[PDB]
């Protein structure tokens, strides 16, 4: 039936002159492009505020408790020790640092009950089962623990006897780690401002003296973990934050609209379908009835629905990780900001460009299988030869995001000076190496990749100017 | 009436010979063009100095007031502390650093009188209202403001009992900020070389000791406000500086010869469409009477003249802030020499070149529009996701400045390994986000806009070579 | 004969149903791949850990011996001394630490015992044979080398005499050098989890106090030669490792396999000559009847035969250098990745590009030929002129690496920088010289190989469409 | 006569058998490129030993005479000071240095003899003519300039009374500069394994402690000038060095070859003059006889021989600045490789591409010319505006620089983000500035060079394919 399915096919901006129909469903669809921008960048903003104040106690901790700290990590670890001195130095550095707490620290901060409810230090040690050294070492293979918990009394004792105690002879042959754990109370009040009560913290900090290498570095790992916890005595006057019902409700009308989206873009996808069948019965135009853009909504209500989900759930059980509901509202809201292409279609001028990408598509991934094989082979060759002499090819992952940002002229002079010509034969093969993959990737591949791309653009301008 | 309407269409090189009428207007504006890049050039090269010596003389008081300060900034603050006994350091430093001045100081500089005509220190803090601590707080919402003022005269007390002052207990859980401000002379000596009497300047210097966030770090700010203020008691032999006049005259010339080339293009516009209406009258060509390179010559005359008067108006009451009239300025200038390009459009070699960029923009722009959309989606998924790991990606704008020079290749393999492997699920997203923002964007967006530009040379060349 | 020459053109996809053959060599062939790439993987992530080790105990050794070392070489060398008392300082420094091993260490760390059976210490001098300074030298040609050898109960005397010996007056402007040698076992315990017997190391490390360029500063270089030995006497209960019958076995499969492959890839050939002359025989197509990539599969099969030898002798003799191994297993994984394309090239939407690259290599070459000439020329004339003054010019393989980084857009803001403007007339010649390459590099010779891509790609395009 | 003009026009290879003449001239030139490239080569690797002599002894002047330097210089200055008494330190410092050198020093050092034949030191100060302090200063126009002179043996006096003079009173607000000055010989023992007799050297030194910025901050500037002088008096056993003769040998044989070539490359001009006026008159081919690629070939030949007498007058004036010779030499150098493509041109497959780079230059040249005045004005707006606020804007031609590698892609984050948001209009123009222009030049000014790369290939190819 001609006289349904123009109708169907054409745009809503002559619907409403050949039917007169008002298009209510893209109004709702500009409502849930307002909706879910407007929620991101609140969640957003209020994350920055419980990320930057957890960061910055973190860094103030780091200052106070390890010993030598430059204010900057070296890598995945804080900070390191070579001496069987400096060690030490750095242990009770970090112990007389906690007893000192009130008199050093410029946060509102103090101490924090532990899991058997004494305010204090725990410190463990981790040794191998027996122990003459280096030349008939009577090393077992498994491992035994001690601890010892350290209260404010005892570190205040006059004489600080627990530096004398023997529990401190570190046998650094058979050491495998030190790890000294603590509690510490703190508030936010910076949020007093705006006249809610202030939330309060606790951070379990673990410092942890790793020689699990046995290299002769100890690796020194500073670690915090912030919970809220509960402002239960503070005589801050002001008002309490209930604005939760605030937020769970835009939260709700969020999740209502996606909903109400998802049923008519479903409706829509099923009436499509009803038209193609009845289009294949009716006598013996394109099978693809289904309006991909359809899909792509559904996507990411389903993923915007559940994410609203995930931020209800983590606001209400008081949750101060984010990730997975991040991930969720991110992606949601990346697919809406590409699903507004769809209504720049329905203008002549933009469609051809719409047409020439959809057309460049194929082709373009088609060719990145054949150049796939070329940058696999080189990813294991660079891995296996330049990674014990170079830090971008030390492990697989870096170095495929070495040859990708290579391909793109990143860093280039820096990666062919970083190898060392200490072996004249790696030298010389990474001098190899390194030009061929980057002459075919830039000079050949990319090339077609830009052929190809105005290969698609000529066929779709003469498919649309000659009809 | 045809006649005149090709004279008017034709160009000055041929009038010359069709009519024999010389082009004194495009002598006008080459004299713009030569005065305009002149004073450009004589108000950078003055401003340089006065910037040169404001900033050094702030980095002179950085390492003289700032305790411990290793040349350079820690981001918008000078320095930091984290200890207690640190802030106590750093603000007893720059006290007494202040009362010795005249035997610590490399310059010409002297103590300033304050608002009060004291010459003297103010030191001020700022505390909550009431004040147990951490366990049962009773700090209420509004602050309380303390200061007090330290003369000379004090500090030189053989024991500077205002070290043990009262004043001096700061409570750190309380404090918001402690500053320091005081008063500087100064002289600008280099001049004296020209015979000029030399420039005298006032320094307004502040301390600020801030910890708004209470995350256990302070902030310490150091800021310098300085003024001409006048020469007034000096011996130093020469003579004066009157040479405004000589300034003031060339900046009059210059608005002069700007009002004469706005009043002749808005004639020539006036003329031209007098042409089109009695073209439209004659008998039942295009439009576009109107040459648009005079509308860029109008702007540019405004912006230039409207700058000037700003910076005769800065002149004439010595200041020496000069942002807007720079704006003005450099924009008149920029819009100036690209003006220039119209005399290019003269010869065919050129003129080709000209056409091809003109028939480019608005598909480029229109294919902007698309672009922007996964642009923005992009944005906002990076920030929501990759801001709280990555520090290119914190807020919004410098995720929109890390994705634009992504698309160009620039900082890739730094862009890839930034992000700590800490949460597997955050760095595979990160890749994925990475990988397919940056194919996208290169292979197939900029591959486009390389082949609309060809489309477009072809296009012009053919219709010039064919008629 | 036809009924046999189409059937051998043909795909492995088709025979299958031509004839019914099952496709038992391309199964080889996966197998092939498979098994290379497993290989390459449990190579690397074993020579990862014995890399590491020894790297981290380098690490410790240069923190422990060299005296100040900030945990960072100074490019070949780990640090320098300009002064004559800083060398005595580094020297005694070393010989100290030395003597306090067992109390400054924190790894599994020992003393070995030298050639000489000793265990102790070895110093030795180098001076020039005759020795007034400076004014009338009376240095002769050759050197004069002396030696002492320290044990550790000469070292431990109450009053370290050797300190004060005769030996340490090192007249430094006829000195060469200082040497500092000694012997240590290590342990890499951290295997002990295994329950294998682990693998114990003795390091050879020599410490050179350099000054042969006599310019007034000593390198000091530290070198550290590992070898495996024997775990001869230690009482750590567990099992040892016999694991190489198993690594030795898959080795063993990945030759026969390469090497079956080989043989029926040669047969291939000969059949395909075969075939060449039976039709060169039979009646008055194109001579390349060899397929190319059989060439490739056997270039591959022998390097990865011969680096399974290799590994297999140095998996036997107890090594722990690798490059050459490395090299020739890396080269083959690569070429065997390459050779998938092959597999690709069997369907219509991939072989197109195949063609297309294939037809571009020649003329992109030929273009390389032309382009490489002004790029000799340029990387003289920098050499010879900018070398004095920048960094990236010192030595013509670095002018090689700064240009081919310098056309592809690396770095070129900091070289433009790099060079002080000290002498006017290079730093002019710097910015000529600089423009020039770029511009013609980037602008023209990239140009060019773009439309070489192009045309090629329309060539190929328009070949397979019209037939 | 077509006899002979086509013989004229034609090619060696041709002409080998056309008239079997040997090419002699061809060999010519082959000998010429050889002996210019290993002349270049063996003049840099010997420049590159005395300059790297030099500035090692410059970088241990500067770590045995500058207090507290760090190895790196502070931009064109070594190092500053910002107090009154790290001047006096750094003074005095350098002063008691130079007293104990002897005792300090690794090299081969030792006292020279100065201008007043005494060996000693000279340090002169630098004060206004007149001096009460910053309120009514009587310093005058004109400076007072006084000197002291320090034998050795007035810095031995137990007592250094030195110290104590009159002569070290700074009254810095007066202070225009100190200068320390003492000359050092040294000697290039590395030199001595060739049994050549080694190189001496004299080095004058100068310290300047410059403040004529009077801003507080004084900068320490540290210059060495090395001369060879004579080896006059050294009694270590060998050889002198007369291979002068060699190297004096081989620069006139170079000399004579260029000479000869520019003979031949004339005379071959003139006679295509003649050939081109005997076919102007002989009947009623283009202009164009003279072979363009004879006139590069004058200039490299004119170039080598001015280069090679100025490198023979350095030698015989034993001097050791080399900048103007290595300009001649390697811009000689780059020609004469650079016509080597001449000879590539006699194969049809690369002359293609030699014509698409000549059609290619004129039209890419007149797009320049658009471009540059775009240019032009973002250096200008850019200089006015953002250089007050940004490092790469401060002056013009860093501005200019910056421009060029931003259209390349290069640096592009780190410029975005090296502009402090502390002025918010600036940095809202900056936003503006930097976007408008990378977005205009990268994409579209870039894209019209490759189109016109593209068209220029295209009609070379179908022009030398349809004939
Ligand atoms: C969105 O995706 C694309 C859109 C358009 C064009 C290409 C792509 N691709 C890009 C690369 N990308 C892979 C990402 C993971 C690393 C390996 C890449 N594969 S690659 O062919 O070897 C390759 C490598 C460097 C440059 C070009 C191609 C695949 C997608
Ligand atoms: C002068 O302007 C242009 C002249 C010619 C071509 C393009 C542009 N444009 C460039 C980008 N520019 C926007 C600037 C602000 C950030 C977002 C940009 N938009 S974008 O399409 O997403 C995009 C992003 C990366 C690369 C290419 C396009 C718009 C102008
Ligand atoms: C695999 O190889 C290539 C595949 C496809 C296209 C080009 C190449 N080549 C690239 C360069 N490469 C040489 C490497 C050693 C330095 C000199 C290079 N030669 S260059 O022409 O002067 C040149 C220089 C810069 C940019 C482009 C061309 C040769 C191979
Ligand atoms: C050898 O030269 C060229 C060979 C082929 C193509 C272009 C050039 N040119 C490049 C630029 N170059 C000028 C160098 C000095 C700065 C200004 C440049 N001019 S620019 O048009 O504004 C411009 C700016 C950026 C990118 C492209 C063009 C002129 C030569």
């Amino acid at each position: 039936l001609r006289e349904d399915l123009k109708f169907y096919f054409m745009s809503p901006c002559e619907k409403y002159r050949a039917r007169r129909q008002i298009p209510w469903k893209l109004g709702l669809q500009i409502l849930k492009i307002v909706m879910v921008t407007t929620q991101l960048v609140r969640f957003g903003l209020s994350n920055q505020l419980v990320v930057a104040f957890k960061e910055d106690n973190t860094v103030a901790f780091k200052h106070l408790f390890l010993k030598g700290y430059s204010g900057t990590d070296e890598d995945d670890y804080s900070c390191s020790v070579y001496t069987q001195e400096d060690a030490y130095e750095s242990i009770f550095f970090a112990i007389n640092q906690y007893h000192q707490l009130k008199d050093i620290t410029l946060g509102t901060l103090g101490y924090g009950e532990n899991e058997d409810n004494r305010i204090g230090l725990k410190v463990c040690k981790q040794h191998y089962k027996k122990g003459p050294s280096n030349e008939t070492l009577n090393i077992d293979n498994d491992v035994e623990l001690d601890c010892v918990q350290l209260d404010l009394q005892d570190l205040s004792k006059k004489p600080p006897d627990w530096k004398n105690s023997s529990f401190f002879r570190l046998e650094f042959y058979r050491l495998l780690q030190v790890e000294i754990s603590f509690h510490l109370k703190g508030i936010d009040l910076q949020t007093i401002h705006s006249r809610e009560l202030p939330d309060c913290y606790v951070f379990q900090n673990t410092i942890i003296f790793d020689n699990k290498a046995h290299s002769g570095k100890i690796k020194i790992y500073f670690d915090s973990d912030a919970k809220i916890e509960e402002c239960k005595d503070l005589n801050i006057f002001g008002s309490t934050q209930k604005n939760a019902q605030y937020v769970l409700v835009f939260d709700a009308f969020v999740i209502v609209i996606c909903l109400a989206s998802l049923i008519l873009c479903t409706r829509s996808i099923v009436l499509a379908l009803r038209l193609r069948k009845r289009f294949l019965n009716f006598f013996l135009d394109q099978w693809e009835f289904i309006n991909g853009w359809y899909v792509l909504v559904i996507i990411s209500d389903l993923m915007t629905i559940i994410g609203s989900i995930l931020k209800m759930e983590i606001k209400a059980k008081n949750l101060t990780n984010y990730d997975l509901c991040s991930i969720f509202l991110g992606t949601s809201t990346l697919l809406v900001w590409v699903g507004v292409i769809r209504y720049l279609g329905y203008f002549q001028a933009y469609n051809v460009l719409i047409l020439t990408m959809q057309a460049s598509l194929p082709k373009v991934l088609r060719f990145c299988a054949c150049a796939g094989m070329i940058y696999l082979g080189y990813t294991f060759c660079g891995w296996i030869v330049l990674g014990p002499y170079h830090d971008k090819f030390e492990n697989l992952n870096t170095v495929a995001e070495c040859l990708f940002s290579l391909v793109n002229g990143d860093d280039m002079f820096a990666t062919f000076a970083q190898i060392q010509q200490k072996s004249i034969l790696v030298w010389l093969f990474s001098r190899l190496y390194l030009y061929s993959f980057i002459s075919l990737f830039i000079y050949m591949i990319l090339s077609l990749f830009i052929a190809l791309i105005t290969d698609s653009y000529d066929t779709i301008k003469k498919f649309q100017q000659n009809g």
